[PDB]
This record gives structure tokens, sequence and C-alpha cells, in this order.
């Protein structure tokens, strides 16, 4: 199971990492919780619709979310970051 | 380009969160420099051979490495490694 960051949400992941380390703790806890039960768990998970259908959303705060998807087969997996900061 | 951890270097990396801010900025300013420069700068960039060949290793402290590969296209930097030697 990879991680895999884009550019601007690595860059956002950082700005948290330089300003609120609670944010760091809540996304690395909603990772953790993804890769473990993608559609399930913690900050209430739901999918995104039109052309961020595939994408799922859960909540940081009410003001900041966490945008990913789970991809891959098997054993083979790969959690994607699309954004962890503002909303959709 | 793409930032990719795998289970085993995410799990080294939130253990420097854990245990050591000033790892998690080494390492933060090694992918920084990697992005922009895969295969010199900061850290002393190597490559690997044989077993690990396509691999490349940078220096965080004396005990511990910062092992990445690149891949990609139009790329990706994956991190395979940022706790230990060897």
């Amino acid at each position: 199971m990879k991680l895999v960051w884009t550019l601007s949400s690595w860059d956002d992941y950082e700005f948290w990492q330089r300003t609120d380390a609670r944010m760091v703790e809540k996304i690395n806890d909603l990772i953790r919780n993804a890769k473990r039960t993608p559609f399930a768990g913690l900050g209430k998970p739901e999918p995104l619709k039109g052309d961020m259908a595939g994408y799922w959303s859960r909540r940081i705060t009410a003001e900041h979310r966490f945008v990913y998807r789970v991809s891959g087969s098997g054993s083979e997996q790969r959690l994607e970051v699309i954004q962890c900061r503002f909303h959709y």
C-alpha cells in the first residue's frame, strides 16, 4: 500500500507542519484509517460527484477536507492524496 | 512531481514525526532538494548497486539514510527508506 502525494497536497501538508501540528496528526490518522477501511471510519467519508466521482473526502475540520482515492487491486494498492486543506 | 511512500518508509517518517522534529526537517529538505535535482545536492546523493540498483542514497545523519528511486516520464520520487543504515 503506497501513499502518493501531489505537488500541492504535499505543500499543504508541509504548511500544516509549519503552523499546526494538531492538523498534521489528524491527517496522519485519516491516512492510517483510509488505508485500512477506504470507505468507512474516521472523518465521515463521502464520495464526491461529477469530475471527482472516484474521489472520496473526509473531514479534518469543518473548514478543511482530506480528499483522496484508493487505487489498485489485491496486494499492490495506493492511496493518492489530492488535497489536505480547504473545502473540496 | 509526485511523492510516493511505501508502508515502511511512511512508518519511518511517522516515527520521526513522533520522536524527533529535527529529523523530519532534514528529511523534508532532502525531499525538496531531490525534487529539483534528483541525483545531486544535499546529503551527497550516491547511486546504489546490484541488489539495489536504480536506488540512490542520501545521508540524513551518521546513522540514518534517505533511500529513494526516481521512476516515470511526464515523474515520481519514491521514498523507500528514511531510518537506519544498510
